[PDB]
């Protein structure tokens, strides 16, 4: 847990972190959510959207979404509380729990998430368990705005499993057995709109037991941590038109976009076009000078990882997890 995480947690009810299943759901840089909405897919009891709700502030929004009943009650009864304890006043909640599944969010209930309407999704593990993964990575491409990311971990494939494998209950439930091959992933999310995914950060997970390894036995699995934005003007391609970025500051010492892009505070950093275009329309414009497109000048080599950023994903994944 992030220290300025702790803090907050600390402020949050007890029943909620009690009650909550799951791991936390990753978040970007906290100065980076102010005033933004925010949507955890799988919200459980709210121990995640409580604490975006700090990080929001009073001028963000944070909605919540599951269809484990006795979770989202446990989550609705502490609207009032987080707002007393953040705000000031029990009137004064910046959250909303929505109770649907998170492949039709236009469903929900009370009230369905409407198009162009979130700048950040977030979620932890919800991927494999889902029933439909081409139609959740849709729904998640609909509700958010121009600039808005999905910035969220799962768990991930070397390779494709088996159908033994993919039938397995025991590895279905620990999101192994509906983990796909990353290269799949990338199709699929490409399907669905997201042009450009970028890696945050990337862990191994180990399957020990003897019995479901042999279900798997030379898969290496992966905890991955993607940002996709939602950018009309991305291309499939990182292309160089010359242009840098400078981080302004603001929220703090450096930026880390990326495993390939960190921007130190006040020093430019040569850019592609995507991750211009990234920068200068999501809400990232509010702390960068981006400058101006110059003639195409081919694929972008000005990173000491060039190579690496043009390579498939499961070649980023696999090199970056460490050695
Ligand atoms: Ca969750």
């Amino acid at each position: 847990v992030p220290e300025s995480h702790r803090k907050i947690l600390a402020d949050i009810a007890d029943e909620v972190l009690e009650k909550f299943y799951g791991c936390g759901s990753t978040l970007p840089a906290d100065g980076s959510l102010e005033g933004a909405t925010v949507l955890d897919l799988g919200c459980g009891t709210g121990r995640d959207v409580y604490l975006a709700s700090k990080l929001v502030g009073e001028h963000g929004k944070v909605i919540g979404v599951d269809m484990l009943d006795n979770q989202l009650e446990v989550a609705r009864k502490y609207v009032e509380y987080h707002a007393e304890k953040f705000f000031g006043s029990p009137s004064r909640s910046n959250v909303r729990f929505l109770k649907g599944f998170i492949e039709n969010l236009a469903t929900a209930e009370p009230e369905g998430v409407p198009d162009s309407s979130v700048d950040i999704v977030i979620s932890n593990c919800v991927c494999n368990l889902s029933t439909n993964k081409l139609a959740l990575f849709k729904e998640i491409h609909r509700v958010l705005r121009d600039g808005g990311e999905l910035y969220f971990s799962d768990v991930y494939a070397d390779r494709r499993l088996s159908e033994a494998a993919q039938q397995d209950p025991i590895l279905y439930g620990e999101c192994l057995g509906g983990a796909l091959y990353l290269e799949d992933f990338r199709r699929l999310v490409a399907e669905a709109g997201f042009r450009d995914v970028r890696l945050v950060s990337v862990g191994p997970v180990d399957v020990s037991d003897p019995q479901l390894r042999k279900l798997v036995p030379d898969v290496q699995f992966y905890s991955c941590t993607f940002r996709c934005f939602k950018v009309a003007t991305l291309e499939a391609t990182r292309e160089d038109y010359g242009q840098s970025a400078t981080y302004l500051g603001g929220i703090g010492e450096e930026f880390k976009l990326d495993r390939f892009f960190t921007f130190p505070r006040e020093k430019p950093v040569r850019v592609d076009r995507n991750t211009a275009e990234i920068i200068r329309h999501s809400r990232l414009h509010q702390w960068f000078s981006v400058s101006a497109e110059q003639q195409h000048m081919g694929l972008f080599k000005a990173n000491d990882s060039y190579a690496l950023l043009h390579a498939p994903l499961s070649m980023q994944v696999e090199q970056l997890v460490s050695g």
